[PDB]
């Protein structure tokens, strides 16, 4: 010691206490992805939106 | 025998045981889509981000 956790818380716790431990949570996964999908999120969003 | 489942575980379971069976789961649806939406996800993301 040781420280861390332990110390942280425990120590404180102890011291003190309460809670610590736990809650619930642990493990589961939740995120893982979910936060990893967020990583692709900043990996495509600002890239295309700047390019 | 037979183987497958059976064997696977059962056988072982037996041997052994624990757990196986179951848990919771089954069915529901959851994904289916959901994994299918993931299929569109690789079907557009890397496509546009390479093109």
């Amino acid at each position: 010691v040781k420280d861390s956790t332990e110390y942280t818380g425990p120590e404180s716790y102890v011291a003190e206490m309460i809670r610590e431990r736990n809650l619930d949570w642990f493990p589961r996964m939740r995120a893982m992805s979910l936060v990893s999908s967020d990583s692709e999120g900043e990996q495509n969003e600002l890239r295309n939106l700047q390019e």
